[PDB]
């Protein structure tokens, strides 16, 4: 039993972090195979940032222009390209804690592990989800850069980002691991805001379900709603729309259950018109947006607990 934020273990990640130093700027980057990965903003100083041209900025450096570590091993620098808003470096070694792995590009709402590292060196790791307004409420401090987000399937680590900035109101921003921004942003200094954010409806409802897998109804009703009467609710309450196809993806979780995704509906329709009444939902006192239907699956026991 419990309910916990809870991330993928970090070591396969860990044995990829290295440092990447050009000039005077320090950040982390990501060796998998000969390659070295890492945020372009690393060729800047902080006269460049703000009004950078990174081609120019780039074709000025040679290889040895960037020092890679790993641990107190050197790995020399035999080639660099700039791919988006991210530097490929190739290394004279291919690392051979090399987990399986691949790309993706992760999706509003979806989740990931965060491994935070300084100076190549891991820190600490915790779970965040990408917000519909394309930032994520980490916690980053300068230096922070290169660290990667990432899940873990079986043997195989999905990257899925790489951060390179925080924002006025103290969210981050970063790329995929092609180098192309979440969101609307640039590694530029501009004057760039995150936008409005909305609920992740589909996870609230996914959290409701875990905590009726863990023993608790309380929040349930006898009502059901239309999917479209719902939604004029939601927007009210500043929760995305329900889709029939986030209605499919609670199938699973329904058929654990044995409530039906839009009783379910009313029963979070409710609880937005209402409150819950001083009480708490796994032990919380506030409606949470942070799992996923698949995280929920994933942590939970298969078997209700009634
Ligand atoms: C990652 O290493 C950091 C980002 C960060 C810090 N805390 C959370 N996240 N690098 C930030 C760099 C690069 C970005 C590139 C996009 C535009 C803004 C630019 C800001 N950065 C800075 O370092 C600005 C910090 N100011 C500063 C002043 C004086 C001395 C050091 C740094």
């Amino acid at each position: 039993s419990g309910f916990r934020k809870m991330a993928f273990p970090s070591g396969k990640v860990e044995g990829c972090m290295v440092q990447v130093t050009c000039g005077t700027t320090t950040l982390n980057g990501l060796w998998l195979d000969d390659t070295v990965y890492c945020p372009r903003h690393v060729i800047c100083t902080a006269e460049d940032m703000l009004n950078p041209n990174y081609e120019d900025l780039l074709i000025r450096k040679s290889n040895h222009s960037f020092l890679v570590q790993a641990g107190n091993v050197q790995l020399r620098v035999i080639g660099h390209s700039m791919q988006n808003c991210l530097l490929r470096l190739k290394v004279d070694t291919s690392n051979p804690k090399t987990p399986k792995y691949k790309f993706v590009r992760i999706q509003p709402g979806q989740t990931f592990s965060v491994l935070a590292c300084y100076n190549g060196s891991p820190s600490g790791v915790y779970q965040c989800a990408m917000r519909p307004n394309h930032t994520i409420k980490g916690s980053f401090l300068n230096g922070s850069c290169g660290s990667v987000g990432f899940n873990i399937d079986y043997d195989c680590v999905s990257f899925c980002y790489m951060h390179h900035m925080e924002l006025p109101t103290g969210v981050h921003a970063g790329t995929d691991l092609e180098g192309k921004f979440y969101g609307p942003f640039v590694d530029i200094q501009t004057a760039q805001a995150a936008g409005t954010d909305t609920t992740i409806t589909l996870n609230v409802l996914a959290w409701l379900y875990a905590a009726v897998i863990n023993g608790d109804r309380w929040f349930l009703n006898r009502f059901t709603t239309t999917l479209n009467d719902f939604n004029l609710v939601a927007m009210k309450y500043n929760y995305e729309p329900l889709t029939q196809d986030h209605v499919d993806i609670l199938g699973p979780l329904s058929a654990q259950t044995g409530i039906a995704v839009l009783d379910m509906c009313a029963a979070l329709k409710e609880l937005l018109q209402n409150g819950m009444n001083g009480r708490t939902i796994l032990g919380s006192t506030i409606l949470e947006d942070e799992f996923t239907p698949f995280d929920v699956v994933r942590q939970c026991s298969g078997v209700t607990f009634q």
